[PDB]
C-alpha cells in the first residue's frame, strides 16, 4: 500500500528550455510512481519539456499567461 | 483585438467542479480558434473539466499544488 | 439510458483538418458527458482539433505513425 | 533515426500495467529527443504510464476502443 512501480514522467526539471513562444503546459502533482511535483509543458512546435513548481521560474510562465 | 466563435476545447468556464480532489490541469492562452483564454483541467476519476485563469477560482488549484 | 449532449471537448468531427504534418492525438473513449467517442489530435503548430475513429481517416493517422 | 543523447518522455515501453479500465492513451511519433515511438497513456484513476506501438498490445487498446 503506497505506490509500487515508481516512474516520474519528466526526470529533474527541465529548465534548459526558456519560457517566451510556449504554447501550453500540464501540471501534474506528485502520484504514487510520482513523489515528486511532476508537470510537463508543451512549445510552439508542439514538442514537450517539463518545469518545476516551486521556484520564481514557471511562475513567470503562468503570469506569462495571465498577462494575455 | 481578438476574435471569437472558433473552437475553443472547452466553452465557457467550467467552475461547476469544486477543486479538492483533482489530479492535473492544463494550461492553455487563446490560441486562434480559442482567443479566450483555454484552461482545461482533470479529476481523480480520469475525466476533464475546465476552469478560468483570471480568477481566484484557478488560483486555489496552483495553489492547491503549491501546498504539496 | 444515458446518452445526451453532455460535454464533450470536441463536438462533431474535425476533420476539416488534413492529417500530414500532424504530431501526436489523444484517444478517450465515449464517457459519462461524452457518450460519442472522443478522439482529440495536436498538430506541428501545438494547437488541438479532433477526428472520428469509426472510419478510414483517423486509420490513415495511426497507419501513418505505423509507417515510422 | 537517433541524433544523440535525446529526451524521451517515457523510456521503455510502460507495458506492466494491463488495458482494462483505462481511459484514454496518447500517441506521439518519434520525435528529436524521442526517436523511438513515444505513446503515453491514461487510466482510470487518472495517471499515467505509456505502451508501445508496434505490438498487439496497444492493438488491444484500439480494438478495445472501437468495440465501444
Amino acid at each position: 500500500m503506497s505506490a509500487k512501480e515508481l516512474r516520474c514522467q519528466c526526470v529533474k526539471t527541465t529548465s534548459q528550455v526558456r519560457p517566451r513562444h510556449i504554447t501550453s503546459l500540464e501540471v501534474i502533482k506528485a502520484g504514487p510512481h510520482c513523489p515528486t511535483a511532476q508537470l510537463i509543458a508543451t512549445l510552439k512546435n508542439g514538442r514537450k519539456i517539463c518545469l518545476d513548481l516551486q521556484a520564481p521560474l514557471y511562475k513567470k510562465i503562468i503570469k506569462k499567461l495571465l498577462e494575455s
